[PDB]
């Protein structure tokens, strides 16, 4: 299991928001601690993707690029899982510190989002996904959403992802009707953190007019990378159209 070995060796492990449950709720307060979130989360799949195999493979620029795009996606399937796996997908386990209930989904004001994604959690136990196809399917994830246009070294990158396919395939070996599902499964996550990106997008806009705080990081990656994808120019690749 040498590929499998690699993707267990390099999992994150726990990262918290640094929120104070001790406080009451508030949108902005809330708000404030996801941000902070995305923030650390973000720094982790930055060293973990650097760690995948064949990754550093690509041209540099192209390394960044499809960080920036797959990193919501990323996130939201990995929350996804830790919702799944830590509260039975009741809540959303966004962190051991940030965990949301229906409270804090509607007060959030993401509570059509928190939806989506508790749904996605539910998948995991309606499916039965075993934790080495949570590995290879999010692996998968890095290399799920492009610029139209293409990446500076396209080719090695297909190579790459054709590889991580066929990673998939192993992992699960009607085996066809489990890639099927696993595959409609990772087309989901899609639609999901392009919702996401909206929230994320028309959050910062309003930012300094409603008391949230953006992180350097994120708001460069939300001003500059998110409006690619919103505005169609960074498109998701689907095994399934759509
Ligand atoms: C940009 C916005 C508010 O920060 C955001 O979506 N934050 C955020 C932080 C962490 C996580 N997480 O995966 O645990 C997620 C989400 F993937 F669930 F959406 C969003």
């Amino acid at each position: 299991p040498i590929f499998l070995n690699v993707l267990e060796a390099i999992e994150p492990g726990v990262v918290c928001a640094g929120h104070d449950n001790n406080q009451p709720d508030s949108f902005a307060a809330l708000l404030s601690s996801l941000n902070e979130l995305g923030e650390r989360q973000l720094v982790h799949v930055v060293k973990w993707a650097k760690a995948l195999p064949g990754f550093r493979n690509l041209h540099v620029d192209d390394q960044m690029a499809v960080i920036q795009y797959s990193w919501m996606g990323l996130m939201v399937f990995a929350m996804g899982w830790r919702s799944f796996t830590n509260v039975n997908s009741a809540m959303l386990y966004f962190a051991p510190d940030l965990v949301f209930n229906e409270y804090r989904m509607h007060k959030s004001r993401m509570y059509s989002q928190c939806v989506r994604m508790r749904h996605l959690s539910q998948e995991f136990g309606w499916l039965q996904i075993t934790p080495q196809e949570f590995l290879c399917m999010k692996a998968l994830l890095l290399f799920s959403i492009i610029p139209v246009d293409g990446l500076k070294n396209q080719k090695f990158f297909d190579e790459l992802r054709m590889n991580y396919i066929k990673e998939l395939d192993r992992i699960i070996a009607s085996c066809s009707r489990r890639f099927y599902q696993l595959t409609k499964l990772l087309d989901s996550v899609q639609p999901i953190a392009r919702e996401l990106h909206q929230f994320a997008f028309d959050l910062l806009i309003k930012s300094h007019m409603v008391s949230v705080d953006f992180p350097e990081m994120m708001a460069e990656i939300i001003s500059v990378q998110v409006p690619k994808i919103l505005s169609g120019k960074v498109k998701p690749i689907y095994f399934h159209t759509q």
